[PDB]
């Protein structure tokens, strides 16, 4: 053969047509730094063969090219801007040489073709795909942008409108959409893919297809009028501004460069893509978004290891079938594991089966599941009032009232209606698992399985290990949590566990701000519009319930009297005593009127200000820095203690718990990512100003040691 590399090879085939195959040593092919180089040597061989009449690009793997190697991304983000620009300029010169070959080219695209993989197939003149194709440029989801001609070829291939939507939103289209749009020239089955991708090629060599007329639009300015240009780009700039006033600069950057690079050739369009990819690759957001992907692949990787030799449970059950019970029953049955949902009255069983069917109805809305086959999974949910079928279940969760007496009572009973080797789980929001373990005969089959509202939207399943929770029981809990399409995390037992434990000091600092005379309406503004929380402290406290927060603040105070007990009377107490419980009864920090569709909207109350002035000092204007610091320091100080105390295993698990459990802003990456993005020693000097407010603002000794040398929590890793 002509050229053989570690990840790809090149050989003659058929009748004077070459064949470049991406055959990586692993399971998926990626355009890593070596593969881009190995491609450069392969194309150069094609440039010195006078007998060349055709070129075919294909893959021996299930997919085509998964993309660039993300394990190199954090290292690529660190090289200086000039060096990264020069490399990207010459990495683009590789694909330009693929595109400029004096020969009809085509890529037989199979399976996935994301990121650099799609940018590769755009260089060829023709593209032929398979019915299982998924193709797109999801580079803005990681904070960067198409760097290998994606923002140049796709706008000139698909028309500006369709390319702006794919690139900015970072989406991938299917086999049917790609042909309709223009990404794909034809769809054939994988068997006929290799042969069919040479039939289209030999139409081109015999002059039937004008291939350099099809190649030409990718080299020329966009065929858009001034009126069409301004129209097309405000739709993209408007659809990007739709996404909640982004702190994310990647989607708007990707759009604005394609706009600036319109009416330009391929050289300047690649130049404007290059000059904007490098600054994006250096943004703290791009590091945090890529760090989330690697941490996600590590969390789910650790999942397969714990669950490597434990069979998944076949029959499941939930105890507590309200809205949360319907979500737990839906999510388990919707992914192939039956459920047994039981309450104490039928009005909750209907309300649970109702909610469980609404979630399936949304799957019927689009991405349709067969309504005939939709009934095949709600029929898998059985609303029982007695203990029917509990003999034939393998695991069960308790999603009952937040009350230790009822939890211990209903756990010891359902234990008796259930076999010995069967596993029990608890969705307690705050009660420690080791305490509930004393009310069971077989504690070795009991642990904490903790969902988060909204259950279907928040994918974290906080899994807590009791003192006698064995290792086999947790693997069964992690196995079921994974099969439900949920991202699980294992923590050690303590009151509040990790997610709800670190969130309370965030609330305590909110009560301490209001006590010092702050405005809860502006505090919610700063935490939502600037830090990026989906909901600020006060608004969130109303959807948790002012009394649920009032009760949870008492549980966390008896568990951590060292530093989680307050001396004064706060907003949570004053609001609770006025029977204002939040969105629950429509009265809380705000007033919640029913809107037209039924989504309660927050409107201001007059009696809430006069009620807060009793528990507060005179109104004091705090800066956004004071608000952000006084709200975030007690939380991150807590997530660090959960690391040193062994509650959470690693910084990667803690950040994924915050991102997927509390909706921690992904562009911040997490508390530890934010703690590394900010100066590790700078954090102590920032926190020393507020160290006198309470023991929560006192940085733990472990971080106080690392702040001596500005030591981070994420070690710089190799790929
Ligand atoms: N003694 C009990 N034994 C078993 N289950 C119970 C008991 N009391 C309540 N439950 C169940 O616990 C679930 C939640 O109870 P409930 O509706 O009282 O929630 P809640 O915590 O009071 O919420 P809110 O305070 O917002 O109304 C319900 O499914 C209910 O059937």
């Amino acid at each position: 053969m002509l050229y053989k590399g570690d990840t790809l090879y090149l050989d003659w085939l058929e009748d004077g047509i070459a064949e470049l195959v991406f055959d990586a040593p692993g399971s998926v092919n990626k355009l890593d730094t070596a593969t881009v180089a190995s491609l450069g040597e392969a194309i150069g061989v094609l440039e010195q063969q006078s007998d060349l009449k055709g070129l075919l690009l294909r893959s021996n793997k299930a997919a085509f090219i998964v993309g660039a190697d993300i394990t190199e991304f954090l290292s690529l983000f660190l090289v200086p801007e000039e060096q990264l620009s020069q490399w990207l300029h010459f990495a683009n010169s590789v694909f330009n040489r693929l595109e400029d070959l004096p020969v009809p080219t085509i890529a037989a695209v199979n399976g996935y073709a994301l990121g650099g993989g799609c940018e590769c197939v755009l260089a060829t003149d023709y593209r032929l795909a398979t019915p299982d194709l998924r193709i797109g440029l999801p580079e803005t989801k990681l904070g960067i942008m198409p760097g290998f001609g994606g923002s140049v070829r796709m706008p000139r291939m698909l028309g500006a409108d369709s390319a702006l939507e794919i690139i900015a939103a970072g989406k991938d289209v299917g086999a049917d959409q790609a042909l309709k749009i223009g990404l794909v020239d034809g769809v054939v089955k994988a068997e006929k893919l290799v042969e069919g991708a040479k039939a289209v090629l030999r139409q081109a060599i015999n002059g039937d297809l004008d291939w350099k007329a099809k190649r030409q639009p990718k080299l020329e300015p966009l065929k858009l009028s001034k009126i069409e240009a301004t129209m097309s780009f405000t739709i993209a700039k408007g659809m990007v501004a739709q996404t909640a006033g982004k702190h994310y600069p990647a989607p708007i950057t990707a759009v604005k460069t394609i706009e600036a690079a319109a009416r330009f050739g391929r050289e300047e369009a690649l130049n404007l893509e290059n000059k904007s990819f490098v600054p994006l690759a250096h943004t703290n957001e791009a590091r945090a978004l890529v760090g989330i992907f690697l941490n996600d692949q590590y969390v789910k990787g650790k999942a397969k290891k714990l669950t490597k030799d434990v069979e998944t449970p076949k029959q499941a059950a939930v105890l507590g079938a309200g809205i949360m019970g319907g979500g737990i029953a839906y999510q388990s049955a919707w992914k192939g594991v039956p459920v047994v949902m039981k309450d104490i009255n039928d009005k909750s069983l209907t309300l649970g089966m109702t909610e469980a069917a609404k979630l399936l109805n949304k799957q019927l809305e689009r991405g349709k599941i067969d309504g005939l086959k939709l009934a095949g999974v709600i029929s898998t949910i059985h609303p029982t009032l007695d203990y029917a079928g509990f003999d034939r279940v393998d695991i069960v969760v308790e999603a009952v009232v937040e009350n230790p007496k009822v939890k211990k009572a209903v756990l010891a009973e359902t234990e008796q209606k259930v076999r010995q080797d069967t596993v029990l789980a608890s969705n307690t929001s705050t009660i420690p698992i080791s305490e509930l373990a004393n009310a069971l005969e077989r504690p070795e089959n009991f642990c904490g399985m903790h969902f988060f509202n909204p259950v279907h939207r928040m994918p974290l399943v906080e899994i807590i290990r009791g003192e006698k929770s064995s290792d086999e029981t947790i693997a069964k809990v992690v196995a079921w949590a994974s099969k439900m399409g949920k991202t699980p995390i294992v923590v050690n037992d303590c009151p509040g566990f990790f997610v709800n434990r670190v969130l309370f000091p965030y609330f305590a600092g909110f009560s301490q701000l209001l006590r010092d005379g702050a405005d809860f309406r502006k505090i919610d503004k700063v935490m939502e519009k600037q830090f990026g929380w989906p909901m600020g402290p006060a608004y969130l406290l109303d959807v948790v319930g002012i009394d649920t927060a009032h009760h949870a603040q008492a549980v966390m105070a008896a568990g951590f009297p060292q530093r989680m007990q307050k001396d004064y009377r706060d907003a949570i107490d004053a609001l609770f005593d006025a029977n204002r419980f939040g969105q629950k009864n429509g009265l809380g920090f705000w007033r919640y009127k029913e809107d037209s569709k039924g989504k309660p909207k927050k409107e201001e109350d007059a009696a809430v200000e006069d009620l807060l002035a009793e528990v507060s000092q005179p109104k004091r204007d705090f800066s956004e820095e004071e608000i952000i610091a006084r709200m975030m320091i007690p939380m991150v100080n807590e997530v660090v203690r959960c690391l040193e105390e062994g509650i959470i295993a690693t910084p990667a698990e803690a950040d994924m718990a915050l991102v997927y459990g509390l909706g921690f802003p992904p562009f911040h990456g997490g508390a530890f990512r934010w703690l590394d993005t900010l100066g590790s020693a700078k954090y102590l000097d920032m926190a020393q100003q507020y160290q006198h407010l309470g023991p929560l603002y006192e940085v733990p000794e472990g971080l106080r040691n690392k702040a001596r040398h500005n030591e981070p929590y994420y070690p710089p890793v190799e790929p």
